[PDB]
Parts: structure tokens; sequence; C-alpha cells
């Protein structure tokens, strides 16, 4: 019962993922693949990424997590094939997920496979690998890959291998750690008693906020579930409110909530309404927090 | 071979549902899990209970529904599970679904799972239920729940566990009628010769008009196929058009059908074109029709 | 381990996908159900027929296509079901897809199952076929079917019935080649040495623009890769590129590609930046290409 | 004391009236430049027409009409400059402007300037004309106009020199009937009962809906005030109403008004609210109006 | 040299105010018609109120007002011409307009005249009035009024005849103070020691937030410049700045100016950059201040 | 017989034009105040400078130009008072504005009243000036000047005071050339046979596109009427046509014009077509031609 989890920026309208997913079915019958999202912007590694990142503790140990953007398709790159360390646990509090305390997932149980385009900076930083590859092999790659393709030939299709058993060691050569790519993360700074950082995502399709500010960020400078905050968003617009756990702590549905989003990082929201959407809020707000 | 048709407000833009499909996956190993759709207003409650509603007649017996918009999650409320009574006939006749005379669904053969917030209220109305539980048992859901993502913890993960062979009863104590939280449904009102309900809904991709007029209320009125009616939206836009089966009896392309839609109630339309768009009719509108 | 690969108008916002996916299910259990997309322009069969003629290739032997925008739902029509002949090989060079040398399907290895309206037509001139059947059996459609819902009943169900092994030619009486209605594209005209056609789609998400300008109408006319392209879109905004096999051929981000889609047609885009999107270049816009 | 009442395509964003009126009180000193409006879809000299054709009669005698939109400027084509004959009555009733009994409005008292472009077309349909001159003449026009300012230099430059009084049989040659260029105004037809005309306006900023359909058209199918209407647009959205002289007789506000507009044409309205603006009503629309 | 300065919402896209202008120089012909503004919301007595209500002290003695939203049109409603008392000081400080000290402007010495709807709420409360008019007579309006354009009939063509110098007292009876129609403004509310308004406008082009919290309401709470203001806007978006004579005063291009507007209210702006328009701020969200 | 020609951003949709014109016709009874514009970008002084620069010739000589746009408003700035020296030709060709050869306006004959921001930086760089004065005069500003409204205080009063005769030298202290705040305008560079410059506007309400290259920068490398041109625009978008004078020598309506627009400079357009809006093109985008 092999998983492919597949992420791409090839969009809901056409069938490019079907091709994909043909493929995949073609070269691992018995596989069952699942869709994260097709919809990312476009080229937009940093935010790819982050739909990729906290995947592997969700899925059964063995999921091949085939996720691509791939702007240098039809160029002499190749995918990388990395075997992950940590599954690494996740959320507002740092926990396994699923019922009673979670499923445990094993170490080096989880392979990505991505254009070497930095896609898996973070899935790197945050898990850690073991191995990594460069995807050559004529046996799970096209000899003549569709140059305009990469994310089907590169991807898709040496993902259903990998998913079939084909051998991690075996797509290519091992890559050095200087020879994949990553993006630069911005740091979230500490400004004073505050922590500046960034709006990362507008969460849809609630609009509620996402910074790249984590509980971490927040554990050490203090703040904790009832600290009175502010959080200013795009350099004029306080917020205040006490951290508290989800929405609904807000009281009336509209008002603002702080908490701490499902991937562990400071968001601000309303209740049960959104916050980003009448008034335009948008990804790259600088986002600082202070208690 | 278990399958859970999974309804969320979540959207098709993150990993959010790929993170309840690994977890589904996870627990029930075997498990088909079909999408409903993922794109409803978040916390329209009355919106996504159209969206499940219908379901149970398509699906093969043991299906479970996790069906979910989670306004108040990450407080102390806990979904309901129920399994419902009648798989219930359907559509402009009324009918079982399938090829021949359609495919009769036994009795007690599927499962809802959502929260309690009034999801299920037509549900419930349309099939009844014979057991209705809390779902609170740490072997269903997260000891640690993502405050959040109650979507998650609270119904994709115990539906997955339902999926799996969890025995219903066990999820936690069986609740009383009065604890299943219902949302109120206006009434259809006969004002003279006239029906008067509202746009229930704008039928995407179409843009053809979905009222809450029912065939029971025009059978009440006298009014089957054949009858020339005119039916006002907005209070202003009023249109004439026989009751037609379907789309083409309207003739030319453009020109307005007054039908009974696949869920069995009053719609209006344009003959392959779209009605709604053009003139941005939308769900909440007054709609009377008169014949 | 069958599967129906499904596209329709249906769109991804209600339930009326998962009600066909959940009858597919009930005929076919070990079926498996791939999207191909919803969301085409209702009614355009020109464009749903983009989206499913070059399918084939990419899915493993005995894939059934579940193909439908269903405009002429609840009238006497009855829909068409081949089997095709060639599954062909696509792309920029045209090849067999997968990993290695690719993958060669056998003949008459596919069923499409579609409205009979023309949706069909380019699978049909591509692929050819072997056998072509009504479908009329009320072993594979209902008996009462909705009338608003001919994707469900006749598309949907009977495509289940298809994948589940029931034989084809008892789907009902065999129709003559001319009793398949047929769209015509409109051919790419001469204007000097310059070849005159449209812009046959916005590649979403990426703004790509597509034509109806073959690869072989190009090289009949002395275009080949490296070749200088004066490319004029709906009659005002003219490029110039070399035809190159990919985007970054163009070199900087945001440069002019003028290339093959991976459908093997004249497109031109920006590399990793979108063309059609701040330009509000639209399918059905003209487009003239000259060396 | 003499008066040019300015009608252009020039927009108000920018100086391009305001070189024109400089020129004007240049030429005139002792002029008054009255702004009809500068807001007509360029190049749309029906639309252009409209805005002009009822003006005489509100207007002292001896007031020149500046009235341009100029695409054919820089071209060899000159302006021309006509003395209509009647002001003419107008309104719901026929009537002249002006308190007590209206103004009454010596024959030959206004002339027109404007492209020979048929912008003069119901002008000279509805006043008629005493004599008409294609305006050449240095003394009145630039030796040097600005090619791409020909409604500078061919209309307000000459209509500053005529309200200066500068002869207006001494701009340029005599222009027979057959020189002055006229579109085609659609005829309004009779159809069984029914009128059927056309959406000439969107009347902004209240979005009310005029027609082509005149009260001498009306009162050819016996519709007077108080006659119940039947006034579908676009084909597809009807209206009923009583025919009455204003937007209050149709009692609540937002209520559907059918009246004749302060130009004598059928119109439709809301009271107190917009119609075409909800519902996109647009210019073009088809209208039929039967009793 | 008579002036009447003219406030309609006829809108500046046909001839409309044209029609009312050429009547206004038929009936006193050395007149000065000003234009102040004519794209008010259609029939937002309040709205027009406001662009009226200030204007006295800028204009020289014995300017009219022709200022009218009437959507009354048609009806038996007869417009008021009121002579207003003291001409009154604005801005925000409260002086005399003008350079030098200012121009003071003797009492009794502008009328406005008006549809009888509450447009001259404001302008009465502010200004007080020596004598109203019921506008009556065929002196001044017409015999056979337009019933669509009452703008026009009883308020533009009257105005004209009271900037002759037709005698005020002679246009129709005297009204009471009860017969002239009133709107009530919503009072600024306390809550706690919080003010609790409305944004009364965005103040367009610069997308300033205007709001009905008056200097008065403000140093009535013991807030002056210089006070550390939180204001709140729709309930959701907080703004910290210092209650500032200007823009300019918050440092930075785009930072946050809370200020009192020329019209002497609670405003919020960035410097030199549009505070509503990023943040879709609109009139009618609550506006909530505190120190 | 004075004329203050009015620029502003203050819009048209409030009274503050009308209450700046109300104190000209105070200060001035004999004025005629002509609108330039009132829409421009607020703040954008390069913007206001292009609606004011041309001006000059267009308006009889003692003609006073308020022109202002006053982000500084409040602050201890004061507006600049100059006399021009050349009232300068212009258009396509470099001629005197009006009929026969032009009216020849003498030196020294126009005053502009602005802002020191730049705004008149233009202006000066193409007329000249003579002698230029901060407007201090309490004699010509208000002792109190209102802080929000220094386009009032500082601009329209004192230009209705210059209007009616206050001598220019007497407004204030002599400003030294330095002391005029001056913008920078970016150079069209040769780069190559290449002209580069930028799009400077998109002419509103047409679309046509103009660029800051001049007839002089074309003159001087040789490029006049009939020169066939390649015009790149944003980077990507060659234009080829013949430089012409007119839109119309295009041929067929939609063609594209390369030509001199009526302030002399390189313009791109479309034959009666709007080339910048359905394309979406702006300011600022690269503007390109060589022969
Ligand atoms: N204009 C463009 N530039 C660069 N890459 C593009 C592109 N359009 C699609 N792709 C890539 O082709 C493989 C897909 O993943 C997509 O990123
Ligand atoms: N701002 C918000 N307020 C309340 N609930 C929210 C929310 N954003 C997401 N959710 C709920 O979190 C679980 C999802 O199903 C969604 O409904
Ligand atoms: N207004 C309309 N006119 C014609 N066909 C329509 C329609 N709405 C839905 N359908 C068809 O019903 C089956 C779906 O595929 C869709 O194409
Ligand atoms: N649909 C409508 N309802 C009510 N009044 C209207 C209207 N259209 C124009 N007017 C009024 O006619 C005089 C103008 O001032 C305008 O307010
Ligand atoms: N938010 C703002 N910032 C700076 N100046 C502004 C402003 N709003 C209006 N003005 C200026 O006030 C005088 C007008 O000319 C305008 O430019
Ligand atoms: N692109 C274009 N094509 C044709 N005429 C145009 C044009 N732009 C402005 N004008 C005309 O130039 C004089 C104005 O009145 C306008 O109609």
């Amino acid at each position: 019962r092999p998983i492919i989890a597949f992420m791409s920026d090839l969009g809901t309208t056409d069938d490019s993922v079907a091709q994909c997913k043909g493929l995949m079915y073609s070269i691992c019958p018995d596989v069952t693949v699942v869709d994260v999202c097709h919809s990312m912007t476009p080229w937009d590694v940093e935010e790819g990424a982050r739909y990729i990142v906290d995947l592997p503790r969700f899925f059964p140990e063995g999921t091949v997590f085939a996720t691509t953007t791939y702007p240098a398709t039809g160029t002499t790159t190749r995918s990388v094939a990395v075997r992950i360390k940590q599954a690494a646990k996740g959320g507002a509090r740092g926990q396994w997920a699923g019922s009673g305390a979670g499923f445990e997932r094993a170490e080096g149980s989880y392979i990505y496979i991505a254009p070497n385009n930095g896609l898996l900076t973070t899935v790197l930083e945050e898990h850690g690998y073991l191995e990594a590859y460069e995807v050559t092999s004529p046996k799970v790659i096209p000899e003549q890959p569709e140059p305009t393709f990469y994310s089907r030939e590169m991807v898709a299709i040496p993902s259903a291998h990998l998913a079939a058993g084909f051998p991690l060691s075996e797509v290519g050569r091992p890559l050095e750690d200087h020879e994949i790519v990553r993006f630069n993360r911005p740091a979230v700074e500490q400004d004073g008693e505050a922590l500046v950082g960034v709006v990362s995502a507008i969460d849809h399709p609630f609009g509620n906020v996402w910074t790249n500010i984590h509980r971490t960020d927040l554990e050490k400078a203090g703040i904790g579930y009832g600290a009175r905050l502010r959080l200013t968003l795009d350099g004029v617009l306080p917020f205040e409110a006490p951290l508290t756990p989800t929405f609904a702590d807000a009281g009336e549905i509209g008002n603002i909530a702080i908490y701490l989003n499902s991937r562990g990082y400071l968001s601000i929201a309303r209740n049960a309404a959104s916050l980003a959407y009448p008034y335009h809020l948008k990804e790259g707000m600088s986002a600082r927090v202070e208690a």
C-alpha cells in the first residue's frame, strides 16, 4: 500500500495532475496518490515549502512526497531525492499527530523528491536528512523528458518508482550538502522586548494571518498562552489580545484572536470571521509582537 | 474497501486536507477517502449541510461521512457521530441512485461525524437517525488536540477509526436528541397562490439558481411539470417559463428554464448559459413563485 | 485494478462530483477514481476535449475515461462509449510517456464514455476507435435518469460498469461514424507566410499562452527551434523571441519564451513569470506568427 | 454674454479641456464656457449625440454648442458648423424649458460645431437646420492644426470665433445635406402588440435604464400613463409595472417604476434605488415592452 | 455679480447639469455658476448635506446655494428656499475664511434652495435661518414640471430667479420650522471613556478617514492635541498615534496621522499616502477612539 | 477679466474645490476660474507637473495658474509664486496655439503659484522664470491657515489676490534658485541607435501610451514622420509602425499608431481603440524607440 503525497504548482484546471497520476499508477499499480495541493503560486518555492514541511508526521512511514514547482524545467537540472531523518513533531504544542498520544513516526521513514531548487529547504532544516541523491537514472526518469514538464518527468515519474520500491541510492549520485540548493529564511529578529517577523501566509479560506514568529521565538521571549500581546501588522496596525489557544477565546464572533496556528506559529485572526480579506492584509507585511 | 467521504471548509490551497487524509490512511490503511468538497464558505453550517444531506444513497453501505466546518474548534465542544436511519430516495422524482432501478440502501448503513454545531441538521431531518454519540474517547481523538484544527482532531481522525471498524457506540456517551444542535430552516410560505422562499444556492459552476421551494411545496399549490410560472428574484427581477424537467426544454440556448433540480427543488436557469452570473444573482435573494 | 479517469464540468464546490464517485465505488468497488479536472468552462466541448485527448498514454491499460459536459442533459440524447485504437504518443517531440523509453500502450486499451455532443472529437481524431456504442442499457444507466444530471446518470454510472468489466458492446447498439457528433476545429490559416491561429488556451496557473498553431504548422512553414519569431496576439500585442524548447531558454526571469508546449503547439510565456495575466490575454484572441 | 457649451470625449483627468477653454477665453474674452460633459466613451458618436441633442431649449439664444469626439483627428476631414432650425420642445410632455410656461426659443438661435462624423445626426433630425458650413477658414482654425487634437483645433477654437461673432457663413463653404455624415438609428419595431427596442443608455449615476422606445412609439400601441406593462431586458430579465410619471409612483423604495424619462423615452428604474447596477444591466441590451 | 453654487446628484456623465446651467444663465444672464460637486451618492441626503453645510463663509455674500438630491421628484413635494442666518466659522480651529484674519460674512447673506427632504438639516442646524419658504410660484418653477427632473425644475430654475433678485418671500408661502424635513444624525455615544462613532466619510481622493467624532466630543473627553489615541475602525482595525494638526506630523511618508479635518472632526490618515484604499475602509464603519 | 486656471489634487467629489473658488470670487470678484483638473494622483508632483507645464500658450496673458498638490500642508513650508519667462510654443511641431498662425504670447506674462515642492519643476525648466517669491504675506494668505488645507490657504487664496492685481514681489521674499525645490527628471538615454525612456502617462480616457521621449530626442536621432520605428514597451512588446502624425494613419480601426502627441512626445496608440486599457499598460513601463 504505497502512498505518494503529491504537491505541485500544476493547478486544478487541466489534465496536468492527472497525467502525473496516470504515470504514478502505471509505475506503482498499488499506489495511493494523496493530493496535497496544486494551487501554490507558481515558482514560489518558499510557499511550496510551507505546504510540504509538516507532512511526514501525518503519513504512514514509507510515504513518498512528490513535491514540485519546476521553473527550471527543460534544463540540465535534475531533481533531488532525499530520505529525511526526523519525521518531527509539530503543531502549537509540538506533538505527534493522531488519536491518543499520536503516531510516533520512525526516523529515516520518508522520502521527498523535488526539483533541486530550494523547495525542500525547510523540509531539510526541520527534519534533517540521512541521504540525498540526484535523480538521473533512466530507470526512474524519461530518457527524453518533456522540456516543459519536469514536474511530471523528474518528480512524478521517479516518485512512483520510489514508491514501488526502487532503491533511493540508485536514482543517481549522492549529493553533498552544498549541492542541495537552499533559499534563505529571514530570521525573526529580537528588536527590544519585541519579536520582529513577517506575515508569512494568509491562511485560506479563512483569512487568518500567519506569521513566521514561532512558538520557540515566543517561549524564549517568555510569551505563553495568557500573555497580553500587542501584535503590530503592516507597521501601523497594533492588535491587542491575549495569546489564546483558539479563535473562540476572543469571545464574540469577529473579535481578534492572537494564537498559535497548527504549524506552531504566531497567528492572528478573528473569531469565526475573516481578518485578512476585508482589509486586504497580505503575506510579506511586517509582524512585530511584544508583551 | 471502507470509504470516508470528506467534506470540509479547509480549502484546496494548502496541506490541511492532506494532513487529514494522511491520518485517515494511517488509522485505516485500506480506506478510500472521497472528497466531497472543501471550498464551502467557512463557518456556514447551512451551506455545508447542503453538500452532505443527499450523499448517502450514492455511497456504498458502511460509508462514513466526515463533514466539518468547525468554528468552535479548540473549545470543550465535541463532535457528534450518528448512524442515520434511511439513506432516503432523492432527486426530482425521488428514487434510489444508480443504474436500473437504483441501488436500494439498507437502513442504518451510514455514519456521519461532524461538529455538533447544526451541520447535520438536514441530514437528521431527511434520513432520521438510529443512534448518536458524543465523540470523546481518546481511542478516536487526540489526547491533546490541536486547538485550531478540530476538523482534523475531532472529525477526520475519529472518522478514520469509525471506518477502521471502531464500534460507533464506543466513541463517547449517547447524545439525547435535544443535545444535537440544529439550525432553523426558513419555511416556504404560502402567500395567496404564491410560494415564497429564498435563493438557497447559486449552482456553481453553471450559475443556475436553486431555491428552497421543494417539489412537495409545488404539488401543494397544484404545480407540476408544464405549468406556466412567474418566478421573481430579489423582489424585482421576475421570470416566466413553464416548469420543465431539464434545461433544454427552454428551447434556444440562453432561454429561461424553470425546473426541479437534482435534489428536488424549484430552480431557474438559462439553457446552456449562466443565469446567476451576468445578473449577479446571489444566495439569500427572495424567490417567489406563482402559477 | 480498475481506473476511471474523471473529467467533468461539475466543479469542485458541491457534492456533484462526490455523488458520481460514490456510485462509481458502489458499482466497481475496487476502482480508483482519478480526477482529471472538474473546472472546465461549462458546456465548452472544445475545452473539455483538450483536457482528455492526451490522457490515454499516461494511464494503465484498461482505464476508462468518464468525460462529460452534458448541456443536453434530460433529453433523448444518449452517451456514446468508444474503445479508442492507438493510445498515441504526444508531447513536443511525440513520444510514449514514462521513465526509460517510456511505456508503450497496446491498441484498444481505453474506453471513453461521454455525451454524444462532440466532446470526443479530438480523442477520435487523434486516437481512432475500434468500436462505438450508444449507452442505453438499463444495466448501465438508470431507468429513471435524473433529468438535469446526465453527467452522473449517463457517464459516471455507466463508466463504473465499464470499469467493472461490463462488456462494452452490451451498453447499447453500435453507432455508425456519422452518428458520433463532432465539432469543427478552425484551421490555422495562411496570410502571406504568417500563420494565423488563435489563443486556444491560457495555460493556468502559469499564464502561458497556448495557440492552436502546431509543431507541424511551423515546420511545414520552415520554422524550427532557434528561429526568430514575431508573435502578435489579439491583433495588437507583439512579442519576438527565438523558438526554444523551454522557458528558461529566455534567460532572465520574466523574459519572453516562444516554445512548443507539452501538447506540441506554439506557445508563448515569460520565463518563470506570468505572461497572460498582467496583459489580460485570453483564449480566443488571434495569434499571428511569422519568421 | 456669449456661451459655448462644450461636450467632448477629452476626459476630466488632464489639461485637455483646459487647453480648449484657455483658447476659448482667448478668442472670445466675454465668453462663458459651460461644460456639458467630457466623460463620453471615446469615439462613440451615438452616445455623444445623446448628450447634445436636447441642449438647445435650455440655453439662451445665440449659444454655440462645441460638441466633439474626433477619431478622424489629423485627417483632411473638417468640422461642420450648423445653425439649427427649431430649438424644439422636449421632455415627457414636450414643452419649453424654464419657469412658468417655459422659455420659447426663436428659430435659428443655436449653432453646433462638430466633427463631421455623424455626431450631429440626432441634432439635425430633431431640430432641423437652416445652414451648414464646412469649417476650413484659417480665421477660425489653426493653419497648422495639432494632428491628434482636432477637438481643440477644429471645434473648440472655431466655436470661440463663432461665439465671438465670426459670421457663420464665413467659416467655410456651404455643405449640402448629403455631405453631413449621419449615423443610422435603430428603429423601434412593432412585434405583434410588443415594441422592441434597446437599452439606449444606463442613466448614471442612478442606474436607471433608458430605452430608445419613445412616448410617440408608446401612444402608437395605445400606451399611456397607467398601463400595466411587461418590459423584458437582455431577452430574459422581465419587469412588470404600470407606466407612471415618476419613480415614487412605484411606492416603496426599491420598487420597479416604468416611466417616461426627461427626454421622452420609456425607461425603467427602481424607486430611489439603482436598477442597472446590482444586475449589471447594460446599454445595448434588448428591451421589449408589451401591454 | 450673482453666484449660484450648485451641488447635485446629477453626476458628471451626461447633459443633466448642463441643462440646469443653461436655464440658470437664461434666467440670470450675469450669473456665475460654481459647481460644488455632482458626484454624491444619489439620494444620500446626509452625504449631500456634508458638501454644502460649510460653503457660506467661502462665498461672496448673496450667493445662492442650489443643492439637490431629489428622490421625491415628480411628487407633490415642493422645494424649500431658506435665507440662512450666520455664515458661520469652521475649520479645525473655528475661523472666518480668507487671507488676513479672514473675511467676515454679514448674517442673512445666503439662500439655500433644496428639496424639502432633510438635505438642509445640517445647514439649518449650523447656520440658523431668517426665513424659509415653499417654492411654488410659477414665476420661479415650471407650470408643467418634468416629473423626473425636480432637481432642475424645483432647484436649478428657481435658484437662478433667486440669484437674479427675485424676492425670496414671493417664491411661495412661509414654512413653519416643523414643515422643514430634518434627518437625525446619530450621536457619538459613550462606552467607558471611549468615544464610539462612525466613519462619516472616506475623504476622496486621499483615502483619509473622517469620523463623526468632533473636536468638541474630544475636548469634552479631555483629548487635546498631543494625546496618544487608539483609533479602532470597523470594530477590527486598530491604529495608534498622537492627535496632531496635520499629516506631515506623522513623520515618514505613510505613517499614521490622527488629526482634526478641515471640517473639525477626528480623522485618520497616512502621511502623503492613502489609508482607506489599501484597507478598503468605508463610510459607515464604526470608529472607536480612546486615550 | 482676470483668469485663474486651477489645477489641484482635491478631487471632484466634495466641496474642496468650491471652497477655493468661493474664496477666489470673494477676493477677485471679476475672476474667471478655469478648472484644469482636480483628479491628479494625490501627491504625485511629477503627474501634476504634466497637467500644468503646457498651459501658458493657451491662456490670455496675465493668467494666474493656481496649481497644487500639498502633502506638506500644515507645516512651515510656504508656496512659491513665480513669473515665468517664455510662454513657450508646443505640440508635435512646436507652434503657438490658436487659429491662423496662433496666439504669440509675450514673455513674463504668466504667474504660477504652487507649493514649493517641485510641482513647478518642468514649468521652470521649460518656461524659465523672471522672479520667484515665497508666499508669506498676511495680505495674501490666512494668518491662521487651516493645517490640512494649504491648497486653499497657500495657493487658492493668494492666487486670487495675484489675479486681483496684488504685486507679485510683495507676496514675500524673493527666492534664490536653489530654494525652489525641483524633482529630478530622468533623461532619455542614448543606448545605441535607440532612445530609451519610459511610459510617462497613460492618456485618459483613450488609453493612448505617452512616453517621455521628446520630438527633440527623435529629431537628433534623425527620426521624423515616415520613419519606420520599433517602439518596445515594457521590455517585451515591440511595436512596429511608421511614425505618423495621427491615429488614422494606421489605417483600419484598432491598428497601431506611433505618433507625436499634442505635448510633443513620442506616443503609441491604436486607431480609434484603446491600446493601454485592454492590456493594462501603465506609466513607468520602459519605452525604447529605434529606427
Ligand atoms: N512560464 C513558465 N516558466 C517557468 N516554468 C514554468 C512556466 N510554466 C510552467 N512552468 C513549470 O513547468 C513545470 C511546472 O511545474 C511549472 O513550474
Ligand atoms: N478564524 C476562525 N474562527 C473560527 N474557526 C476557524 C477560524 N479559522 C479556521 N477555523 C476553523 O478551524 C477548523 C476549520 O474547519 C475552521 O472552520
Ligand atoms: N443551465 C444549464 N444548461 C444546460 N446544461 C446544464 C445546465 N446546468 C447544468 N448543466 C449540465 O448538467 C450536467 C452537467 O454536466 C452540466 O453540463
Ligand atoms: N430611480 C430614481 N429614484 C428616485 N429618484 C431618482 C431616481 N433617478 C433619479 N432620481 C432623482 O431625479 C432628480 C435627481 O436629483 C435624482 O435624485
Ligand atoms: N493624507 C494626506 N497626507 C498629506 N497630504 C494630504 C493628505 N490628504 C490631503 N492632503 C493634502 O491636503 C491639501 C491637499 O492638496 C492634499 O494634497
Ligand atoms: N487613439 C485614438 N484614435 C483616434 N482618435 C483619438 C485617439 N485618441 C484620441 N483621439 C481623438 O483625438 C481628439 C479627441 O477628441 C479624441 O477623440
